[PDB]
């Protein structure tokens, strides 16, 4: 049903910039889900993962 199930489901961004920050991108290495696949900002990000910007797709949750 969900993009991947329970994982950081765009735009469940891993960070602010820092950690406590509630979320405004993902930056180089940090991975989210959108609609079934993986992917991995290559840089700094708050796009539609897959959509260019600085996204490479890492894999597939479901």
């Amino acid at each position: 049903m969900g993009d991947c199930a329970n994982a950081n489901v765009y735009p469940n961004w891993v960070s602010k910039d820092w950690a406590g920050g509630q979320p405004t991108h993902n930056e180089a290495g940090q991975s989210i889900v959108y609609k079934g696949n993986l992917y991995t900002a290559n840089w700094y990000t708050a796009s539609v993962p897959g959509s260019d910007s600085s996204w490479t797709q890492v894999g597939s949750c479901n």
